[PDB]
């Protein structure tokens, strides 16, 4: 990231300190946990609006020593009053403005906000997990501020969680109790301490809605599929990923000893001698070294990160992968929850950042082999099948002679993202007891507020609707302004969190009161339907059959002579 947002950032963040000063006022309260007392403050917004904020909660032991890469335990209790007026910090991560490494081992704790500690009913109650890759992210409000939902009555939860290799490791050998997954791990118990205390904070404990984006999606979607959190939870949305999506998990076992070498480990590959050096390893090299570890063939064969989660190699108390997602889904509870799923008009449009570094990119298009789905594609991606396949998908997306930046960018937003939710959907009908699945469209393109993630994929001046756009309409962030009540942007706020809200508390997306929604009919998705209808969002609201569906069979259509592996 350039020397001009460097310091561009920096402002901002010495902005953002002396705002939420600003915006603090001295109205203390406390609330009860099942650990004991916890002392939040009241907060203002830029809208003149006010909520409680508790931060720093914690909902496990902090994972250092000798719990790094081990499954969560609980934190321990204590006497008196705990102070949660301040946020702590994120997990160890590499900051994706500076590029130093930044965050603590200390993270995991979760956040909760409400405009009304004492409601005179129980409320909705949302809980985000944040994206990231699984390797970057925060709860912290410069960049998911919870302004623009507690203009509703619901309670507002934002979880952290282990990130990278801190997260997600994974060793073979049974006896070192590192399966994998910690960091998933982390947001089970997070779920379970919001099952048990929500209601301390006026929330409803018997109408919980999780929701994340990306990497958060994916995180929802695994909270969905894994039997650790039967019945936790009501309502699930999956915003932009899912976690069939290639991205969101990987078989990373060997990577350790990989990390291990990097990070300057003398010895031979076996996994306790591996372990014992990362084990004592600062956190912050182990994570400035994660970029280094996927080998030239895994960039190749679109592997995105070294580690996430994984197929745990055994079983323990605590494991949540224990098959591949593609399995879990024949049996998941989450199956029959309502669900609401959808992605931007064009995802891919994140990629231009990384397409100006190596423009060599672009002609990966010629073939397309490197974008045949890898359980389908050769190990050197060069037989005849696999240019065969490769070559329905240089159709779908290929409009000219040679390819270009968009065609490949338009081809990204289907192998990242559309593809997936497809693949699930029909994979879901088949397992489910007909809980109703919506979805949504993200189409409202707007310059005139932002969010951090267009720094980090140079979307400056790019028109287009890209993967992350939508962040800014449901979360207050360091880069947002008071926006004027009549704006498009404004409207798309109260849109955005009205749609959200209304299909917390009802399992319904459908309000009559929110504004543009009058002539809207949105039906869930059939098993019967050839083609997908959703709700379209953008300056107006309307119902349309997905765009992306014709590219969508294409890339299904790479698996005529492989039906078993769709």
């Amino acid at each position: 990231v350039s020397l001009m947002e460097k310091l561009k950032w920096k402002i901002k963040c010495i902005e953002n300190k002396f705002l939420n000063y600003r915006l603090t006022t001295n109205e203390t309260v406390v609330a009860e946990t099942e650990y004991g007392k916890v002392k939040g403050v009241k907060r203002l917004t830029v809208y003149d609006d006010s909520y409680y904020s508790f931060e720093g909660i914690p909902y496990a032991q902090p994972p250092v020593g000798e719990l790094r890469f081990k499954a969560p335990q609980r934190p321990t209790p204590w006497d008196g009053v705990r102070d949660c007026c301040n946020h702590k910090d994120k997990s160890v991560q590499v900051d994706f403005i500076t590029g130093k490494v930044c965050g603590s081992e200390d993270c995991l704790y979760l956040s909760v906000y409400t405009n009304n500690l004492n409601p005179e009913t129980k409320r909705p109650v949302l809980v985000y997990i944040h994206g990231g890759g699984f390797i970057i992210g925060e709860n912290h409000r410069d960049m998911y501020g919870p302004d623009y939902f507690i203009k509703k009555d619901v309670v507002l939860i934002n979880i952290q969680y282990r990130l990278g290799a801190l997260g997600f490791l994974s060793l073979n050998s049974e006896d070192l109790n590192v399966p994998g997954n910690a960091g998933l791990k982390d947001q089970v118990m997070a779920l379970r301490w919001i099952k048990n205390n929500c209601a301390n904070f006026g929330g409803n404990p018997d109408n919980i809605t999780v929701f994340g984006e990306s990497a958060g999606a994916a995180s929802t979607h695994y909270m969905m599929l894994t039997e650790q959190t039967r019945g936790l939870f009501h309502r699930g949305i999956l915003m932009s990923g899912n976690a069939i999506c290639p991205w969101a998990n990987t078989q990373c076992q060997h990577r350790a000893f990989t990390l291990a070498k990097l990070a300057g480990y003398k010895g031979e590959d076996n996994d306790k001698d591996v372990l014992e050096f990362l084990m004592k390893a600062k956190p912050q090299d182990l994570i400035k070294l994660e970029e280094k570890v996927l080998t030239l063939e895994e960039r190749t064969n679109k592997v995105m990160f070294p580690f996430g989660p994984t197929v745990e190699p055994y079983q323990t108390a605590d494991c949540v992968l224990p098959k591949h997602p593609r399995e879990m889904v024949k049996t998941a509870w989450g199956n029959s929850i309502p669900t609401m799923m959808g992605n931007t008009s064009y995802e891919g449009l994140f990629f231009t950042s990384i397409l100006k570094q190596m423009p060599l990119l672009v002609k990966e298009l010629e073939t397309c082999v490197n974008f045949v789905p890898s359980e389908l594609a050769d190990a050197e991606r060069t037989a005849p099948e696999t240019l065969e396949m490769g070559a329905k998908i240089k159709k779908a997306h290929v409009t000219g002679e040679t390819p270009t930046a968009d065609n490949f960018m338009d081809l990204c937003s289907h192998f990242y993202f559309w593809f997936p939710m497809h693949r699930l959907l029909q994979l879901r009908f088949n397992h489910t007891s007909g809980t109703p699945v919506y979805l949504y469209r993200f189409d409202f393109d707007s310059e005139d507020l932002i969010n951090p993630y267009r720094i980090m994929r140079s979307g400056r001046g790019v028109k287009g609707v890209s993967h992350t756009d939508e962040l800014t309409y449901f979360f207050w962030n360091q880069l947002a302004k008071r926006m004027p009540k009549e704006s498009r942007e404004y409207k798309t706020i109260e849109r955005m969190t009205g749609i959200w809200t209304q299909f917390a508390t009802t399992g319904n997306p459908y309000s009559n009161e929110i504004e543009g929604m009058e002539n809207v009919s949105w039906d869930p998705i059939e098993k019967s339907d050839e083609v997908y209808k959703c709700l379209n969002i953008s300056d107006e609201l309307k119902m349309i059959d997905v765009p992306e569906m014709g590219k969508i069979k294409q890339w299904e259509s790479m698996f005529e002579k492989h039906r078993d592996l769709f």
